[PDB]
């Protein structure tokens, strides 16, 4: 016989980071305690394909003790999703490098001139004693942008902690970005805030179907197909949607309302028909409807008879939808009352959900979201922010975020311009957003 | 076993299904015998293509079963796997029995409308609100009655280019024709004969007339019921009731207490459930409920039961097996849980 | 960081809004693409779409570049006072084209009515 034990301690189910830092895992103190790990141990994690990364372990009061906190980028390294498990183990071996090369990704520095590495990995690793393995890809903020690179060789071999000692190497030629598996500028969970209960609702809807697809073909039960997300403009809706996909390694088909109306009739149908069919052949997926209102309004406020066609075509393909496996269509709209109610019925939008106005803590977390690239000076006061913008909505706070960037950058231009300079990877980095700033953008009409 | 039936399962299904439903039960069974055994969420059939002694005997606790062998077809074997059947509709029994009175004639003594002169009804209307089982209905008594079924989906139709929708409604009635005795069943027929004040326009009105018309030429077509389902009167157009085309209406209204306790028996019998599972509690909270949102909260809590038993079968590295569907319990926690949600 | 690409002028008529937006561009040295609701409208559909893409299309060959929309409330109006299917249409391609802004480097749309209703 060829024994291991089954039910292993040390398999985990992988959880959001609340830290959100790429070189920390969580743990719960009861698992600590039975694992033998202590608070800043280096931690070996290991996931699917036989990828392998490294960590310091934290205790985290709120985590649960079969699960693990990591953020996206070590989720990515280790080839997992919210909800996978992986194994840890202790990781004493770990030296001081005395050197390591890293590449940027291609994509993710196109556009930033100057010295990308000075600017980005020095104050990244500066006194952080990061651990890190050789193939892990990470990510730098700064400069109003995020950067990535991955590790392509360490020494000692395949992992080491990056010391003050340790010499960082940056030539070669760019990684590809289409090689390489990360999430610069894939919308997930992190950046979504002010709305855990519905998200948590969502996840939880779209599980089974989207992550344990076989699971239908064994039971004779029927998952949600549609989901129907309401709310005002600007609260996330395709975020949400793109964020799930995302998560879940689902395929994402956007339609958007009001280019389906933009044609000819019979181009909308042959569209719309054709989205179904692209989202079957690569499912699982997400079919998103954008502005469902657009294309299903009520009978009430029908204009004409291609228009009639056009909610009739859509109702015939959530009707089909059962008979292509494993495909959740979302749609977004302002309120039920919009919207043709024969798209309840049973087997068509049978789940609902209200994503509404984000409170002050909501907030809050949208204007961190929204300022994570930025450099922000001492006298920021983003919970000022967030008490005084009451029913503001997501969109609002990221144009706000957007508006005091640009009117931080204008200051800056004209000092830039009397000295004849071109705007630089250190000049971008260096720049600090202001209070006044944020005062200045809080106080315009628009 | 019947291949459908088992297909998308894994493991022992033998040991899974057959033991369970022997086990002490001394079931007499007699060679060519088709029978359905439920659990794991589903159903599978089984045929049984010998016996010693022959052609009958009583399984008992001594009797070995052999399952080796090509896996039967479905098509080759008269049976009701995933066939709407009456044990599959409850909380209407009153309205049932008077569409089997309606319809037991023409479909099932056709011969005899060549004999006599009398006029049975044709077409019949269902009321009622969305997820009131009147598709399920109409499916039902084809099955049941031996006649064959043509769906026609209102919207389906709508979605059509003009001259295809009137084509298509046309196709529909001469296919009913030729496989008669039929049933023609009309799903969300407001979204194809709307009254007069709410049409728009010309196609619509086009094709409420094609409607009407294809109901006229129903007397001369032998034996077709047509069925066809809506919210209310008044939605459609008041015509659709002249004699000789819906001339017979039925209220499906929403089911009492002892109806959703029988919709809940029925959404379940696929699933073990745990103990404290009180379907009379569940029955008794969900006032003002349909078929539809019964059915949506089994299958709601099957699901939840599955998502905490995935957790545990992930962190053992587990596979789902015919052992684990059919071991798995749906509690009270589960429908509590279902209950709970707001969608 | 987004730029907004979309400026919404609002006023009585003949107040300088179409002046106002000539007035950046030139001052700017950005191109400038008036489009002008009436003429949209008066063509046949499929006309009206086609010329509206084309209009964005100069615009981003040209780019930095503003589009100017006069008399927008020709175009796109609101779905109570719309009448008719080419009408719509041609609204959702004025929206779809909003939507591929982002996509297209460095454009303005000022746009010019009588009022947000
Ligand atoms: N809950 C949120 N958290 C973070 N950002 C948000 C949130 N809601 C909206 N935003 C921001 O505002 C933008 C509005 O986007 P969108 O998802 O298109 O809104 P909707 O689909 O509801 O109109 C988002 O792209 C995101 O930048
Ligand atoms: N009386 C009932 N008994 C059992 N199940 C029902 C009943 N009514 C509805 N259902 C369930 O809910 C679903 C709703 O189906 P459907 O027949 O399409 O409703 P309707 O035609 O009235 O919209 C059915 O497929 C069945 O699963
Ligand atoms: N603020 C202003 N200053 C100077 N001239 C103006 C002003 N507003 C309007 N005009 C004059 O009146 C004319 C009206 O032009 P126009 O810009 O077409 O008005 P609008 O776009 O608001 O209808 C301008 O061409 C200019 O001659």
């Amino acid at each position: 016989a060829i024994l291991k034990q089954k039910n292993r301690p040390n398999r985990l189910i992988v959880d959001e980071a609340i830290n959100e830092d790429n070189s920390v895992v969580s743990l719960s103190q009861p698992k600590m305690d039975e694992l033998q790990l202590f608070r800043g141990d280096t931690v070996l994690l290991k996931g699917k394909k036989r990828r392998e990364a490294v960590c310091i372990v934290l205790s985290d009061d709120t985590c649960s003790d079969e699960k693990i906190r990591m953020n996206r980028v070590v989720r990515n390294n280790l080839r997992v999703r919210l909800g996978d498990v992986i194994s840890i183990q202790p990781c004493p071996d770990v030296k001081y490098g005395k050197r390591i090369h890293v590449l940027p990704i291609d994509d993710t520095v196109e556009g930033i001139t100057g010295n990308l590495f000075e600017v980005y990995l020095k104050p990244y690793f500066l006194e952080a004693y990061r651990p890190i393995r050789k193939g892990d890809i990470f990510l730098v903020r700064g400069g109003m942008r995020a950067v990535e690179f991955k590790v392509v060789e360490t020494d000692p071999s395949p992992y080491c902690i990056v010391a003050p000692d340790t010499v960082i190497h940056c030539e070669g030629e760019p990684i590809k970005r289409e090689d390489e598996e990360e999430s610069w500028n894939e919308v997930g969970y992190d950046d979504i805030g002010g709305c855990r209960k519905q998200l948590a609702q969502i996840k939880e809807m779209v599980e089974l179907p989207l992550r344990h697809p076989a699971l239908f073909k064994a039971i004779g039960v029927k998952p949600p197909r549609g989901i129907l997300l309401y709310g005002p403009p600007g609260t996330g809706k395709t975020l949400i949607a793109r964020a799930v996909a995302n998560e879940t390694g689902a395929f994402f088909f956007l339609i958007n309302g009001p280019e389906i109306m933009s044609k000819l009739a019979g181009e909308s149908e042959s569209n719309l028909r054709k989205a179904f069919e692209e989202a079957e052949k690569n499912a699982p997926a997400i079919i998103f409807i954008d502005e469902l209102d657009a294309i299903a309004p009520k009978r009430e406020k029908t204009h004409g008879e291609v228009e009639r066609r056009i909610v009739s075509q859509l109702l015939t393909l959530m009707d089909g939808l059962k008979q292509r496996a494993h495909v959740i269509v979302m749609a977004a709209t302002n309120r039920p009352n919009s919207i043709d109610p024969a798209l309840r019925r049973f087997g068509r939008f049978d789940r609902e959900v209200d994503i509404g106005i984000p409170d002050a803590t909501g907030r809050l977390e949208i204007l961190q979201i929204h300022t994570k690239n930025m450099k922000l000076a001492d006298d920021v006061d983003l919970e000022q922010v967030a008490n005084e913008t009451h029913g503001h909505v997501g969109a609002d706070l990221a144009a706000l975020c957007s508006e005091a960037a640009l009117q931080a950058i204008r200051k800056k231009m004209d000092l830039i311009d009397l000295e004849d300079e071109t705007i630089d990877a250190e000049v971008m980095n260096s720049l600090a957003v202001t209070m006044d700033d944020f005062r200045w953008a809080l106080s315009q009409s628009n």
